[PDB]
């Protein structure tokens, strides 16, 4: 469990930074679909990690719980930074804060320093 | 951190501690099971607390479980509804409870 | 097996009218919980049917889809009349239309 | 009662308006998956994005009354009901999908 708890945490962290936007999700969840709706509405591209379609989904989820303090889906990352869940994303949209998050993350990622 | 301290204190404040939400069917199931078998337990309903989401987040950080119920016996992490139900079917729950009492 | 579907429709109709407020639900669903929480906070009493806990749950949902136009959960009935899902109840309540319905399923 | 009868009629018309019709929502992962699969196997398909239509909700509700399916995608081949993303994917795994598409391709319009 030890070298394998480190493994799952390692894998979750990689996934979380693996795309400009990353949504940890379950295929059956409407809260997850609402986040997807809000991202699509703002014209963002994003990666979805459906945890229930992964054999290590369970372990990835508890790694996310330990790391982020959010053990529920959706668990949203923008530019590798923890955003929050569905309530969070709805709030960012409602206050017009979702677009700047996306654009600021993209600006940071564009043509980064080699050193 | 404040929430992490409160959560740990809470989890140890009785022989059995169930972190819960009033609307949760899985919490109801554990609660029903625990009282069937005659156990006394403390319940902390997170949805009735101002700091409830911080407390839940502390529990995720500490236990790796981000959902309710989150069940403790003798200050030790047991798990959720499924964990408790399935232990009890395979006779592992009454020992633990008796030991903690 | 249109008769597993007639049986499910029958069982569904009986369920829906078995209490003044009925919530077809799944135990794990946050949208279902949002409705349960709201009904409790307004002081209503409800019965819940957790479809994920029944062996004929999927058949009841098709029945509900065929019958009501809604195959998703939550599916909320007041006084035996289909009201809608989480969004509907929350919007109705925000327009003070939820309370009158709840009162009549008592009065 | 007049409104319910019309939306059912429109649903049924759209369902048969192309050799393959996918009732969809733009953000839905199952819809994305079903569209990628149909593309993969060379299907000619028309997508109806319910969230892009003001009567999307009534259309979805018509689809549920009629098909008993309350979710997107809702897929039709040759005017006939197939089901959702899981159903189409299972057809494909059974190699039943290409033959259904070839059947529907016998004539340009659905008979
Ligand atoms: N407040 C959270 C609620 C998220 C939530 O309740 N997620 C549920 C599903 S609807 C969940 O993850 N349950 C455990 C699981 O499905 O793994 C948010 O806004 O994202
Ligand atoms: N498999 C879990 C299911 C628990 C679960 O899904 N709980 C829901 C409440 S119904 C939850 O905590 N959802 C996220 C939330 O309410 O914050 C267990 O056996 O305990
Ligand atoms: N707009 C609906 C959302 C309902 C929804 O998306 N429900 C999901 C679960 S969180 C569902 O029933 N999915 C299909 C299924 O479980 O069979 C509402 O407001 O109630
Ligand atoms: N098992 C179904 C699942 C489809 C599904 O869950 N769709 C979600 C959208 S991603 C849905 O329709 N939710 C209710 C709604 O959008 O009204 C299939 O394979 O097609
Ligand atoms: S499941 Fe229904 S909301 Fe997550």
């Amino acid at each position: 469990s030890k070298q394998e708890l480190d493994a799952a945490l390692k894998k979750a962290k990689e996934l979380a930074s693996s795309a400009p936007v990353v949504v940890f999700s379950k295929t059956y969840c409407g809260y997850c679909n609402r986040v997807k709706q809000l991202l699509t509405q703002v014209g963002a591209s994003y990666k979805v990690v459906e945890l229930d379609e992964l054999s290590d989904g369970s372990q990835l989820q508890s790694a996310l719980a330990h790391w982020t303090g959010r053990g529920t889906v959706p668990n949203v990352f923008i530019g590798g930074k923890q955003i929050g869940g569905c309530d969070t994303v709805v709030e960012k949209h409602q206050r017009n804060e979702l677009l700047p998050l996306l654009q600021d993350a993209a600006a940071t990622a564009k043509t980064s320093a080699q050193l």
